């Protein structure tokens, strides 16, 4: 063995010994229980960061522990290649965004495989290959046909000098990013996932994943924004009728999730768009100034939650159904065309937007709920105003009394006999609109006939394929501006017609990929049965809590689509979640490698520090430590040459330690068995070494605190240090403790411990398996305890290490000799010194 560790030797070796041996590459082999670890597949952008090397070495470490214990691990990679990205480096270097990407995926899949991941690579994917994403088409025609996939008009940002549409992420102050120009909003049609038929699915499936953070769960709730509230119609006056038409002209209906409070309303508000709204300000200019003003805004939910609040009066009056008043309609801009009925109705003394809108204009606040003891004051807002779970019904005539569950059944049985109401269910989730104006992206498998619609492509001609020799230029799709392209035949009637130029919202190719990798090389659908079976779900998904909503929301919606289409029989894909925190760098006045002598390292600042900087300096083991070992994993990470420096130093210590050990005697059987006879250092050390294999198997199995089990294992080899081993009893127990210390950080740092385990002992690691517990080993020794009764010793008793004054008082009384002393009288009191003596008096 040679003396001084050499990681730029021994990482190499190491690594092309898994790759000959196969062991990452995986199958459906039922002779042995699966494990699917997935971590989040990255975009190739070009260079790894370390944010990837901390997200993917926290993967490895749990595929690497799984596969110590005998199971079938698979750790799949892939590449999301879709997206702008690659578009916009297209513009700016004047090459295909294929070519950019294939270059950054073969360089990237270099520099993972230079860090040692246990990674099945053939099973590698890449979305923007025909091979992948002919799946997601194919799917899309089949939800198609069902209606779960359909096309309406919808609104865009259009850039009048750039000709393109905008994401609002590039609409600044009403204009363009690198236009400046004011944005119009155009309707244009374009396809949508009818995801609002699965909300209460999406919403009831969370109760199933017991092993998600309760926070994850949280944000997924608060998105499909579920609400139990009651629509409620209030009769339009007799004087208000002018211009109305249609059901607009009898009644205003509204949606509100507090009915119980529907006796203090004082006033009601419709949507600038609302056909109120229109009417009364016919003849109104101050009116149509303040309607174009609402159509002239964001109904962006930020800005919607900062903007202030602002009304008119319309002169129109409608009737409350319940105590019969007559309430005034305001337009506000607080209400938005399009969720609900467009129109509410306002309690100001129980809702605090109502309030502040009515200390504004100096609306009436009426009083409905009290909460026991509290005092209604109706010029000051306080928070149990609006508490729904402890107050009470007042000035409701027939409601008096009552809580918030009573009043809402009472008020939905009030309304339905009069016909003025029922109960309603509602979403604040909206369907999911497919349609991108962008050429790096999935092709739309729709036909536009001018005889026969809208045509899907049929399966046996899917994939419709992206050309990849296009250079965009950003004004405008290239798919729109190539005839050889959308020209095609209808497969309906075989007449001319035009293929769709959208493209796919790249949520899509990032929503099933986990499914695909379980049968990448399948042709005849989007994963293979069998394959299916075997696999399942996702057992550990490990990526940022940035993805927590969207992300999450798609695939959990793909998934359920998919198991109606029979391709799979899991309901939830991913069963637990694991959120890495960020890595953070200093900043200087660029990269830091390119100065000499703090926030998220993002490639926004360039702040990312390049992997393999690191790697050929100090090696993957060293990189890979030191991302463990700085902080936990969800904990924030702060780069620190410092920390690198302390991670190698420990991998020289192992290498250092080991080699001192074979130095002085070579390798022997490794200690085993019943321990009686072994010195009492040499017990310690054993105990010391099976604590610290049942601390490290819990903070990687059940903790997934991967700092604290590299501590432990640093506390066993402290002592090792201060242990003579010299005996021949003392090198089995040195064997044993080495054999268990490099399996235990063979998941942190493989390299250097595949190459020191094979100088110990002569077996394949990953047949020798995890390390087990001798429980043996941690039952400390029994103390002897002297007995005394009222002061004079009568007896002894043989105690436990670890026994209780409560077991030195059962056992000192039990004894013979304290029983005779005690003349059968009782005791006024027992002291009990522990490992010393117990005296009853
Ligand atoms: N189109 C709309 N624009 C603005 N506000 C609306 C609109 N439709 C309903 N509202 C108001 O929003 C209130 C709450 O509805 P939402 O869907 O946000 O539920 P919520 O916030 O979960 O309910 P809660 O206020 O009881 O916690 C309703 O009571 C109603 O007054
Ligand atoms: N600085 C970082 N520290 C730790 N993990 C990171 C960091 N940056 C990205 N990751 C993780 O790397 C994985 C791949 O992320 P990817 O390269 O797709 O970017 P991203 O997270 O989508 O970034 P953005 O939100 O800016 O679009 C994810 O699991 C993400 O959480
Ligand atoms: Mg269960
Ligand atoms: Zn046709």
């Amino acid at each position: 063995m040679q003396e001084h560790y050499q990681p730029a030797a021994i990482e190499p070796a190491a690594q092309k010994k898994w790759d000959d041996a196969r062991i990452s590459n995986v199958s459906e082999d039922a002779s042995k229980p699966k494990y699917y670890c997935l971590s989040m597949f990255p975009y190739p952008s070009g260079k790894l960061h370390m944010g990837h090397v901390r997200n993917y070495t926290i993967g490895d470490v749990l595929s690497r522990f799984k596969l110590l214990n005998g199971f079938n691990v698979m750790q799949p990679m892939g590449w999301d290649a879709f997206g702008m990205p690659a578009e916009n480096a297209a513009m700016k270097n004047n090459v295909a965004p294929a070519a950019w990407t294939y270059d950054n995926i073969e360089y990237m899949k270099t520099q993972l495989k230079s860090l040692g991941f246990a990674v099945d690579w053939e099973r590698e994917v890449a979305t923007c290959k025909p091979e992948y994403y002919r799946w997601e088409q194919w799917l899309f025609t089949k939800l198609f046909e069902k209606g779960i996939v359909y096309r309406k008009n919808g609104t865009v940002n259009w850039d009048p000098v750039d000709q393109t549409v905008l994401a609002n992420e590039q609409v600044i102050d009403g204009r363009g990013w690198r236009s400046g120009a004011l944005i119009e909003k155009r309707e244009i049609p374009m396809y949508y996932f009818k995801i609002t038929d699965y909300a209460e699915e999406l919403l009831n499936d969370l109760d199933k994943l017991e092993h998600w953070p309760e926070q994850v769960k949280t944000m997924q709730r608060n998105w499909i924004g579920k609400s139990r509230g009651m629509t409620v119609r209030f009769a339009v006056s007799d004087d208000s009728k002018q211009g109305l038409e249609g059901d607009y002209a009898k009644f205003l209906q509204v949606y509100t999730t507090r009915p119980d409070t529907l006796m203090g309303a004082t006033y009601v508000a419709v949507a600038a768009e609302h056909p109120l709204a229109t009417a009364a300000a016919a003849d109104k200019p101050e009116l149509q100034a303040f309607i174009a003003e609402c159509k002239a805004g964001s109904v962006a939910e930020a800005d919607m939650a900062t903007m202030e609040k602002k009304g008119v009066p319309t002169g129109r009056y409608v009737v409350n159904p319940l105590n019969g008043d007559k309430l005034e309609v305001w337009i506000a801009n607080y209400v938005l065309w399009g969720y609900g009925d467009g129109a509410v109705m306002a309690v100001p003394a129980h809702d605090e937007r109502d309030f502040e809108f009515a200390a504004k204009y100096n609306l009436p606040k009426k009083q409905v709920i009290a909460v026991g003891d509290n005092a209604f004051d109706a010029n000051r807002w306080q928070e149990w105003y609006g508490d729904k779970e402890n107050g009470v019904l007042v000035n409701s005539g027939d409601l008096d009394g009552l809580d918030f569950q009573t009043a809402f059944d009472a008020v939905a049985a009030k309304l339905q006999s009069q016909g003025a109401g029922e109960p309603k269910t509602q979403y604040r989730l909206r369907d999911w609109g497919i349609s991108r104006q962008r050429y790096w992206g999935c092709p739309i498998p729709i036909v536009h006939c001018e005889k026969c619609g809208n045509v899907p492509v049929p399966a046996d001609q899917l994939p419709v394929v992206l050309p990849e020799n296009v250079v965009p230029d950003g004004m405008g799709s290239p798919l729109a501006k190539m005839p050889e392209f959308y020209e095609t035949s209808c497969p309906c009637c075989g007449g001319a017609a035009k293929r769709e130029t959208d493209t796919m919202d790249t949520f899509i190719e990032s929503s099933w990929y986990f499914f695909r990798y379980m049968s990448p090389k399948f042709s005849d659908g989007m994963v293979s049965a069998e394959s299916a079976k075997y696999w399942g779900a996702v057992d550990q998904y490990i990526g940022g809590i940035e993805h927590a909503i969207l992300h999450l929301l798609y695939a959990r919606f793909f998934t359920k689509l998919m198991r109606d289409e029979g391709l799979v029989n899991v309901d939830e894909p991913f069963e637990r979640l694991l959120t890495q925190g960020m890595v953070v760098c200093e900043t200087y006045y660029i990269n830091p490698a390119d100065v000499e002598l703090t926030e998220k390292m993002s490639k926004s600042k360039n702040n990312g520090v390049d992997p393999q900087e690191l790697i050929n300096a100090y090696g993957a083991d060293t990189a890979r430590l030191f991302m463990m070992f700085a902080a936990p994993p969800e904990q924030s990470l702060e780069w620190s040459d410092s920390g690198v420096e302390g991670a190698h130093r420990f991998l020289r210590r192992l290498w250092r330690t080991v080699y001192e050990y074979l130095k002085q005697g070579g390798a022997v059987k490794a200690f085993a068995g019943n321990q009686d006879g072994l010195s009492k250092e040499l017990k310690d050390l054993r105990h010391k070494l099976h604590s610290t294999t049942a601390k490290v198997s819990d903070d990687y199995g059940r903790r997934q605190q991967f700092n604290t089990a590299i501590a432990a294992v640093m506390e066993l080899l402290n002592q090792y240090d201060k242990t003579d081993t010299g005996s021949e009893q003392g090198r089995a127990v040195a064997q044993e403790v080495l054999e268990a210390a490099v399996r235990l950080l063979w998941p942190i740092v493989p390299h250097i411990c595949e190459t020191l385990w094979s100088e110990l002992n002569g077996a394949k690691l990953w047949e020798a398996g995890w390390p087990t517990v001798d429980e043996a080993a941690l039952v400390k020794s029994e103390i002897e305890v002297m007995v005394q009764v009222n002061g004079k010793l009568r007896g002894k008793i043989t105690v436990a290490a670890d026994a209780s004054k409560a077991d030195l008082e059962a056992a000192a009384l039990a004894n013979e000799g304290a029983v005779k002393f005690m003349e059968g009288k009782p005791a006024k009191k027992i002291i009990v010194v522990p490992g010393r003596l117990v005296n009853i008096v």
